[PDB]
Parts: C-alpha cells; sequence; structure tokens
C-alpha cells in the first residue's frame, strides 16, 4: 500500500480496554521512535464487517499481539482456534504470534478443544504482565523486543 503498514495487530478485549489503550500505548505508540499499531477495539471500521476488520488488520501489520485474560479467553479467542485458507504460509510458521498474559489464567478451566490455546499456556512462552510494579519496565522492554523481533 501507500505506507499503511503496522508493527503490531492488537487484539483483546474491553474489559482489558483501558491497559492496553493507555499503558501499551503510551510505551508504544507514544515511544522514540513510535511503533504503529492496529488496536482491535478502537480502530476497527464500523460499517466494515468483523472478518474483514479482522484479517485486514492481521494483514496490514507486522505482528499479531494477543492480550491475554480469563475475559479475553472466554470472549475472543475461539476465532483464533479455528482458522481458514488465508494464511498461504500457515500462521504456524508465519513469525508466530506474540503472546501476553496480563493476569493469571486457570488453564484447567481452560476447554480442552482450545489445543493452540493450551499449548501456549504449557509452552509457557509469553510476557507476563508483572504484579510487582519495579518489573514491569523490563516487560515493555521484553514487549518492544519481541514485535520489532
Amino acid at each position: 500500500s501507500r505506507n499503511i503498514c503496522y508493527d503490531a495487530f492488537v487484539s483483546y478485549s474491553e474489559r482489558d480496554a483501558y491497559w492496553v489503550e493507555n499503558l501499551m500505548v503510551q510505551e508504544l505508540e507514544n515511544f522514540n521512535p513510535p511503533f504503529k499499531l492496529c488496536l482491535h477495539k478502537r480502530d476497527f471500521i464500523h460499517g466494515k464487517w468483523i472478518i474483514d476488520n479482522i484479517i485486514d488488520s492481521i494483514e496490514k501489520s507486522h505482528k499479531t499481539v494477543f492480550v491475554l485474560s480469563e475475559n479475553f479467553v472466554k470472549s475472543e479467542w475461539c476465532k483464533y482456534e479455528l482458522d481458514f485458507s488465508h494464511f498461504r504460509l500457515f500462521d504456524e510458521n508465519n513469525d508466530a504470534a506474540i503472546l501476553i498474559l496480563l493476569e493469571p489464567i486457570e488453564k484447567k478451566a481452560i476447554p480442552q478443544r482450545f489445543c493452540k490455546l493450551r499449548k501456549i499456556m504449557n509452552t509457557k512462552t509469553y510476557l507476563e504482565w508483572p504484579m510487582d510494579e519495579a518489573q514491569r519496565e523490563g516487560f515493555w522492554v521484553n514487549l518492544r523486543a519481541a514485535i520489532k523481533s
């Protein structure tokens, strides 16, 4: 396109919206230099359809960031379990997604048909949002690193 690319497309839920739209934005969009983000629940076109918003954002951004939380799992995850004929390269070998664990998640409760997700949890690969405020600086450092990895 003209230059309408993005560093990351961030999918998350409305309940976690404050964190993403304040905390993450200040550490990324307001970083220096800054990152260009497509925020799932802030930049989606109203008229445009759902699947177009998703597929389109994903394709227009270098990476996809999932902000995992109990609520995000119940309310937004499924669409990401079962996917269909669009990534001619299969997301499984397409840079992989960046996962952020905003809060802990009782994987016992996590369905079981959520194969991808369960893996994720076990693989224990994700940037865990620290309870200790003294350790959040490092977190953002890791986040930016990952997005630009």
